[PDB]
């Protein structure tokens, strides 16, 4: 069930497609990145077609909507990347196995592209050269996070195996989400932009 | 796509479903585990049925089953653990996050031995207060695999100039495998629990 906005594979699981300057799909996704980051210059965006963690995403999609019985469980974060973690992340995505875990032991998205513009987390490579995702998140409900968490909290202490979905720095005004299991996170595009 | 021998859930996700002695379904989980810990005897055995847990796991098998060539991807181990851990596994199954060190460690993972007599170590299958010990049944994805190593966060590229083309499980001995481990969520699907006493 490959996305409609997806491009021909020639029956391969995995290709990253560079988009076109200009058309609808590059202006959204570039206007995403430019809200926080318009004085950085893009030199490209990829759309990353993973046949195999999408269907494996769609999946843990469909089981939240089931569970949290409603639809607004996924959300467009960022996440900064040092250029010899790209092809990793393309062909398997974000691994907490894998910077401050201030919040639990898990993968970190931003809600603005500026922090994942920092050089601590889109480090320049040799030419200057810095990396950041657009990533499809399943937050779902969420719960402030603290240090050392494996796991989100239980969503009552009664339940212990009820698990939030993600934690945040801030309930009310949240700045980054962190995740702990693998396939909440679809990396969608790939930007490579400079100071 | 859930197995047509489950008992119906009633649109519930979740079931733990006790099995009866004489049955070709318990007495072949017995025959596996007492071939190595005849000494002990088993209380009960359940059949967990997960859904979620159920669909995650089919999907990774269905992509490993894809991607290796005719490969038989899928084996049934054991893992000893914790009455505290029990219910997060019957729910969410293994998390590499929750695992302790092993005494010979192959890699930062979960763990699966292929003799019940390994997990049926205390250090595993920790007796709780009733003297009770607990050890899982498992269709693990060990799919292609290595001998591992300590270092490992995930299992090692087959070629080096591929860094991003992985063996799915690493083992202790690749000519003689007693144990299996997993750095991924989902490559787990806890079938049965066996509840064992001395
Ligand atoms: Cl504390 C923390 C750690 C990692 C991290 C952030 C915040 S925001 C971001 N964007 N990409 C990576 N990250």
């Amino acid at each position: 069930n490959l996305p409609e906005h997806w491009t021909d594979m020639n029956h391969q699981l995995f290709c990253m497609v560079q988009l076109e300057p200009g058309q609808s799909e590059y202006n959204t996704i570039k206007d995403k990145f430019t809200r926080t980051c318009s004085s950085y210059a893009i030199e490209k965006i990829e759309r990353i077609q993973n046949a195999f963690l999408w269907q494996s995403y769609q999946v843990k999609k469909r089981q939240m909507d089931i569970k949290n019985d409603h639809k607004n469980n996924e959300r467009l974060l960022f996440h900064g990347t040092d250029a010899d973690s790209v092809p990793y992340v393309n062909q398997h995505g974000f691994n907490r196995s894998c910077n401050a875990v201030s919040y639990g032991k898990g993968t970190y998205f931003a809600v603005d592209a500026s922090y994942s513009a920092k050089d601590t987390y889109s480090k320049p490579d040799s030419n200057g050269r810095k990396h950041m995702y657009v990533v499809r998140v399943l937050t779902g409900v969420f719960t402030k996070g603290r240090a050392g968490l494996v796991t989100p909290p239980p969503k009552n202490p009664h339940n212990p195996t009820d698990l939030f979905d993600s934690v945040t720095n801030n309930t009310r005004s949240p700045k980054l989400f962190v995740v702990f299991f693998d396939n909440q996170a679809y990396p969608e595009y790939l930007i490579t932009f400079t100071a």
